[PDB]
Protein backbone atom coordinates (compact mmCIF):
# COMPACT_ATOMS: atom_id res chain seq x y z
CA UNK A 1 0.00 0.00 0.00
CA UNK A 2 0.64 3.89 -0.53
CA UNK A 3 1.87 5.26 2.68
CA UNK A 4 0.02 8.06 3.94
CA UNK A 5 2.83 10.47 3.71
CA UNK A 6 2.60 9.50 -0.26
CA UNK A 7 -1.07 9.43 -0.33
CA UNK A 8 -1.28 13.04 1.51
CA UNK A 9 1.07 14.36 -0.87
CA UNK A 10 -0.82 13.14 -4.30
CA UNK A 11 -3.68 15.05 -2.75
CA UNK A 12 -1.67 18.52 -2.00
CA UNK A 13 -0.56 18.01 -5.86
CA UNK A 14 -3.78 17.82 -6.94
CA UNK A 15 -5.11 20.38 -4.84
CA UNK A 16 -2.27 22.49 -6.70
CA UNK A 17 -3.15 21.72 -9.51
CA UNK A 18 -7.10 22.81 -9.41
CA UNK A 19 -6.20 26.04 -7.63
CA UNK A 20 -4.12 26.69 -11.06
CA UNK A 21 -6.68 25.43 -12.98
CA UNK A 22 -9.65 28.01 -11.40
CA UNK A 23 -6.92 30.86 -11.56
CA UNK B 1 5.94 -7.30 18.43
CA UNK B 2 5.75 -3.69 18.05
CA UNK B 3 2.36 -1.61 17.59
CA UNK B 4 0.33 -2.49 15.10
CA UNK B 5 -1.36 0.86 15.15
CA UNK B 6 1.26 3.39 16.20
CA UNK B 7 1.18 7.22 16.24
CA UNK B 8 1.21 8.82 12.82
CA UNK B 9 4.82 10.28 11.60
CA UNK B 10 4.82 14.15 12.08
CA UNK B 11 5.58 14.51 8.61
CA UNK B 12 1.98 13.31 8.24
CA UNK B 13 0.65 14.87 10.41
CA UNK B 14 1.80 18.29 9.10
CA UNK B 15 1.22 17.05 5.43
CA UNK B 16 -2.42 16.61 6.86
CA UNK B 17 -2.39 20.19 7.98
CA UNK B 18 -1.02 21.77 5.09
CA UNK B 19 -3.54 19.44 2.61
CA UNK B 20 -6.83 20.66 5.16
CA UNK B 21 -5.39 24.57 4.41
CA UNK B 22 -5.60 23.72 0.84
CA UNK B 23 -8.50 22.34 0.78
CA UNK B 24 -10.10 24.75 2.78
CA UNK B 25 -8.95 27.56 0.67
CA UNK B 26 -10.49 25.87 -2.37
CA UNK B 27 -13.56 25.15 -0.72
CA UNK B 28 -13.81 29.45 -0.23
CA UNK B 29 -14.56 29.87 -4.62
CA UNK C 1 5.21 24.19 30.97
CA UNK C 2 4.01 21.36 28.43
CA UNK C 3 7.48 19.34 27.71
CA UNK C 4 9.31 20.25 25.13
CA UNK C 5 9.68 17.19 22.37
CA UNK C 6 12.82 16.05 21.11
CA UNK C 7 14.98 18.23 18.36
CA UNK C 8 12.75 18.39 15.10
CA UNK C 9 14.16 17.07 11.74
CA UNK C 10 14.87 19.52 9.23
CA UNK C 11 11.80 17.76 7.44
CA UNK C 12 9.60 18.86 10.51
CA UNK C 13 10.84 22.19 10.26
CA UNK C 14 10.04 23.01 7.07
CA UNK C 15 6.92 21.63 6.24
CA UNK C 16 5.87 23.88 9.71
CA UNK C 17 7.34 26.94 8.20
CA UNK C 18 5.01 25.78 4.97
CA UNK C 19 1.72 25.19 7.03
CA UNK C 20 2.65 28.54 8.68
CA UNK C 21 2.53 30.28 5.35
CA UNK C 22 -0.66 28.61 4.08
CA UNK C 23 -1.74 29.70 7.21
CA UNK C 24 -1.33 32.94 7.48
CA UNK C 25 -2.54 33.56 3.60
CA UNK C 26 -5.88 31.96 4.41
CA UNK C 27 -5.74 34.53 7.40
CA UNK C 28 -5.38 37.29 5.50
CA UNK C 29 -7.25 36.08 2.41
CA UNK D 1 21.33 9.86 -10.03
CA UNK D 2 19.42 7.40 -8.37
CA UNK D 3 15.75 6.83 -8.70
CA UNK D 4 13.89 9.16 -6.95
CA UNK D 5 11.95 8.55 -3.68
CA UNK D 6 8.00 8.40 -4.69
CA UNK D 7 8.00 11.61 -1.96
CA UNK D 8 10.91 13.44 -4.17
CA UNK D 9 8.92 13.14 -6.99
CA UNK D 10 5.71 14.65 -5.70
CA UNK D 11 7.58 17.20 -4.13
CA UNK D 12 9.41 18.25 -7.33
CA UNK D 13 5.40 18.69 -8.86
CA UNK D 14 4.33 20.49 -6.26
CA UNK D 15 7.26 22.71 -6.59
CA UNK D 16 6.44 22.71 -9.83
CA UNK D 17 3.10 23.97 -9.79
CA UNK D 18 3.95 26.24 -7.19
CA UNK D 19 6.46 28.23 -9.88
CA UNK D 20 3.69 28.11 -12.44
CA UNK D 21 1.10 30.06 -10.16
CA UNK D 22 4.03 32.48 -9.21
CA UNK D 23 5.11 33.05 -13.05
CA UNK D 24 1.12 33.34 -13.49
CA UNK D 25 0.11 35.59 -10.93
CA UNK E 1 25.73 16.62 6.22
CA UNK E 2 25.05 17.62 2.56
CA UNK E 3 21.37 18.32 2.38
CA UNK E 4 18.87 15.67 1.12
CA UNK E 5 17.03 16.26 -2.00
CA UNK E 6 13.61 16.47 0.07
CA UNK E 7 15.19 19.23 2.29
CA UNK E 8 16.25 20.88 -1.12
CA UNK E 9 12.90 20.75 -2.19
CA UNK E 10 10.96 21.64 0.71
CA UNK E 11 12.97 24.69 0.93
CA UNK E 12 12.17 25.93 -2.48
CA UNK E 13 8.44 25.21 -1.85
CA UNK E 14 8.67 27.23 1.36
CA UNK E 15 10.36 30.03 -0.20
CA UNK E 16 7.90 29.74 -3.45
CA UNK E 17 5.01 30.33 -0.62
CA UNK E 18 6.84 33.04 1.19
CA UNK E 19 7.12 35.46 -2.51
CA UNK E 20 3.16 34.60 -3.27
CA UNK E 21 2.25 35.92 0.34
CA UNK E 22 4.77 38.86 -0.18
CA UNK E 23 3.16 39.68 -3.57
CA UNK E 24 -0.39 39.21 -2.54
Amino acid sequence: APTKEEVLLTEIRDLLKEQNNRS
